[PDB]
C-alpha cells in the first residue's frame, strides 16, 4: 500500500467511528428530562424548596451528562488528534 | 491513490458519520416531552406557580438539550469544516 | 478517479447519511405524545385552566421538536445544498 | 464512469436512504397511543368533558405527527423528485 | 453498465429499503396496546361509558396507525410501482 | 449481466428485506402484553365484568396486531410472489 | 453465473434474513412479563380469583406471542423450505 | 465456484445469522425482571400468599421465556445441524 | 479456495457473530435492576422480612439471567469450540 | 492466502466483535440507576432502615452487573487472549 | 500482504470498534437521570434528609456509571494502546 491510501482508509473509519460514538447522547437527554420533570412537579407543590430542588437537579443531571461527554471526547480525538495516522508506516 | 479518490472516500465516510451522530436527537425529544407533560399537570393543579413551573421547565430542558447540540456540532464540522481533507497527502 | 465517479460516491453517501439523520424523529413523537396525554387528563379535571394547559403544552412541545428539526436541516443540506461536491478536485 | 452506472448507484443509495428515514415513524405511534389511552380514561370518568378531551387529544397528537411527516417528505423527494440525478455530469 | 445490471442493483436496493421502512410498525403496536389496556380498565370501572370508551379508543388508535400506513405505502411503491427503473437510461 | 446473476442478487436482497420487515413484530408483543396485564388486574378486582373486559381486550389487541401483519405480508410477497424477478430483462 | 454460486449467495442471504427476523422476539418477552407481574400482584390481593387471573393471563399472553411465531415461521421457511433456490435458473 | 468456497460463505453467513437471532434475549430479561419485582413487593405486603406468588411468577415467566428459546434453537441449528451445506451442489 | 482462506473468513464471521449475540445482555441488566429497586422499597417498609424479600428477589433475578447466559454460551462456542472449521473441506 | 492476510482479517473482525459486545452495558446502567432512585426515596422516608436499604441496593445491583461483565470478558479475550489466531494454518 | 496494508485494516476496524463500544453510554444517562429525579422529589418533601439523599444518590449513581467506564476503557485501549498491531507479522 501507498501511504495516502493507508491514511485515507484509517481516517474514513475514524469518521464513521466518531459519529457512531455520538449515539450515546440519547441517554442523557432521556434521563435529564425526567429529572427536569420531577423538579417542575416539586416546585409547584413546594415553592419554598426551590433552592434545594434546583441545586439537587443540576448535581444529579451533571452526573448523568458524563457518558455524553466521554463519547464527545472520543469523537474529537478521532477528528482532531487522530492517534492512528502516526502508527502508520 | 490519487488525491481525488482520497478525498472522495474520506468525504463519503464523513457524510455517513454526520447522519449517524444525529441519531442522538431521540433522547432530548423523549426527556423534554416528559418535562413538558409534568409542567402541564402542574399549571392546572396550582396556577399560581406558573412562573416557577415554566422557568424550571426551561432550565431543566436546556440541560437535556446539550447532547443533541454536541451531535449537531460534530455533523456541521464534518460537512463544513472537515478536518480530514487537510491531513491527506 | 474521474470526476463523475467522485460525485457519484459522495452523493450516494449523502443520501444514506440524510435518511439516517431522520431516525432522530422517533424522540419528539414519543415525548410530545406524552405531553398531549397529560394535557388531555388535566383539561378533563380542570377546564377553568384550558388556557394555561394548552399554551404550556405547546411551549414545552416546541422545545421537544428542536432535534427533529436539526436532523431535517442536515438532511436538506445534504440533498439540496450539498457541501462535499464543491470540495472535490 | 458512464452515466448509467452513476445514476444506478445514486438511485440505489436513495432507496436505502428513503426506507431508513421511515424508521422515525416509531415515535408518533408510541406517543399518540399514549395520548389516546389518557383520552379514554378521562371520557369515562368525565363524559361532560368529551368535547375538550377529544379536541385537546387531536391537537396534541397533530404536533406529535410532524416528524413522521418530515421523514415521509424526505422519502418521497428521494423517490419522486430525486435531487442527485441532476447534479451528475 | 448494461441495463440489466442497472435494474438489478436499483431493485435490490429497493427490496432492502422497503423492508427497512416496515420497522416503523413497532410504534403503533406499542401505543395502540397501551390505549387498549386503558380501555379495558375503564369499561370494568364504568360500563355505562362503553360507547364513549370504545369510540374514543378507536379514534385515537386510528391516529396512531398513520405512520405504519406511511411505511407500508413506501414499501408497496418500491415493490409494485417502482419509480427508479424508469429514470434509468 | 446474465440473467441468473440478476435474479440471484435481487432474490438475495429480498431475503434480507423480508427478515428486516419482521423486526416490526416487537411492537405488538409489547403493547398487547400491557393490555393483557390490565385485563388480569381488572378481572381480579371486578370478576363480574369478565365479559366486557375480555371482549374489549381482544378488540384493542386486534387493532395493535395490524402492523405485525403488514410486515408479514411484505415478507411473504418477497418470498412467494416476488415482484422484482419479472421486471428483469 | 454458475448455479452453485447462485445458490450460495441466495442461501447466505437467507441465513442473515432468518436471524434478523428473530429480533421480533424482544416484544413478547417484554409484554408477557408485564402481564405475569400483574397476575402475581393480583393473586396476592384476590387469592379467590386465581382461576380467572391465570386463565385471563394465558389468553392475553397467547395473543402477544403471535408475532414471535410469525418471525419463527419465516426463519424456518428460509432454512428448511427455502423458496428462492427453486426460482433460480 | 468450488465447493469449499460455497461452504465458506454459507457458514460465515450462518455465524452472523445465529448471533443476530440471539438479540431477542433482551425481551425476556426485561419482562421477567419486572415480574420478579412485583413478586418481591407482594411477598412483603401479603406474606400469606408466598405460594401463589412464586408459582404464578414462575408460570408467567416461563411463558415470557419462549422467544428467547426460539432464537437459541435457530442459533444451534445454524451452528450444529446446518441445513444449507447439504443443499449445495 | 485454499483452506487458510476458508478458515479465515469463517472465523472472522464467528467473531462478529459472538459479539452481536452479547447485545442480549441489555435485558437482564434492565429487568434485574427493577427487581432490586422493588426489593429496596420492600425492606425499608418491612425491615423484619428481609430474608423472604431477598430470597424471592434472587430466584426471580436468576430466571431473568438465563438469556444473558444463552448468548454467552453461543459466544464461547464460536470462540473456543468453533463448529464450522471442522465442516470445511 | 498468506498468513499475515489471514491474521489481519481475523483480528479486524475481533475488534468489531469486541466493540459490539460492549453495547450490553446499556442494560446495567438503566436498571442499577432505577435501584439507586428507589434507595434514595426509601432513605428519605425511613432513615432507620438505611443500612438495610444500602446493603439490599448493592446486592441487587451486583446481580444486574453480571451481563456487563460477561461482555467485558468477551471483549478482553478477543483483544488480549485471541483464540482465532492460533487456529490459523 | 505488506505490513502497511495489514496495520491499515486492523486500525480502521479498531476505530469502528471503539465508537461502537461507546453506544453503552446510553444506559448510565437514563438510569442516573432517574435517580436524580427521585433525589429532587425527596429533598422537597424531606428537606431534613438532604444528607442521606445526596450521599445515597451519588453512591447508587457511581455503581450505574461502571459500564460506561468499561466501554471508555476498551475504546482508549483500541486508540492508544492498540493490542493488534503487535500481533502482526
Ligand atoms: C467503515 C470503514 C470505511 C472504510 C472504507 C474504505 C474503502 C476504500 C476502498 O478503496
Ligand atoms: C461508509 C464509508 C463509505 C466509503 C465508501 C467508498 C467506496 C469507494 C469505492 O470505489
Ligand atoms: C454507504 C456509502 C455508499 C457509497 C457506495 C459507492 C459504491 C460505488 C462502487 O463502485
Ligand atoms: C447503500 C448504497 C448502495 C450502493 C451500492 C452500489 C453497488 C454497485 C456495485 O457495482
Ligand atoms: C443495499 C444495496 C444492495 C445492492 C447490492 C448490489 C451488488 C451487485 C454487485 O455486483
Ligand atoms: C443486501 C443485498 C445482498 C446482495 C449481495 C449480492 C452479492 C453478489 C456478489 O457477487
Ligand atoms: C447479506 C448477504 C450476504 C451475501 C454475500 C455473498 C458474497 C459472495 C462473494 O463472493
Ligand atoms: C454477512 C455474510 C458474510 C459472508 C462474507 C463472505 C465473503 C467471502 C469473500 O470472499
Ligand atoms: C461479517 C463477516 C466478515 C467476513 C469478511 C471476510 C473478508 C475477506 C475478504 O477477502
Ligand atoms: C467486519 C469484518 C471486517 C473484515 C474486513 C477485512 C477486509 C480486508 C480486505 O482486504
Ligand atoms: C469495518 C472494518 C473496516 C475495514 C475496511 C478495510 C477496507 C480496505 C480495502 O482495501
Ligand atoms: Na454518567
Ligand atoms: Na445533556
Ligand atoms: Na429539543
Ligand atoms: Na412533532
Ligand atoms: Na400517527
Ligand atoms: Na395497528
Ligand atoms: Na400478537
Ligand atoms: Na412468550
Ligand atoms: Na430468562
Ligand atoms: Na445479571
Ligand atoms: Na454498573
Amino acid at each position: 500500500m501507498d501511504m495516502l491510501f493507508a491514511k485515507t482508509v484509517v481516517l474514513a473509519a475514524s469518521a464513521v467511528g466518531a459519529g457512531t460514538a455520538m449515539i450515546a447522547g440519547i441517554g442523557p437527554g432521556v434521563g435529564q428530562g425526567y429529572a427536569a420533570g420531577k423538579a417542575v412537579e416539586s416546585v409547584a407543590r413546594q415553592p419554598e424548596a426551590k433552592g434545594d430542588i434546583i441545586s439537587t437537579m443540576v448535581l444529579g443531571q451533571a452526573v448523568a451528562e458524563s457518558t455524553g461527554i466521554y463519547s464527545l471526547v472520543i469523537a474529537l480525538i478521532l477528528l482532531y488528534a487522530n492517534p492512528f495516522v502516526g502508527l502508520l508506516g
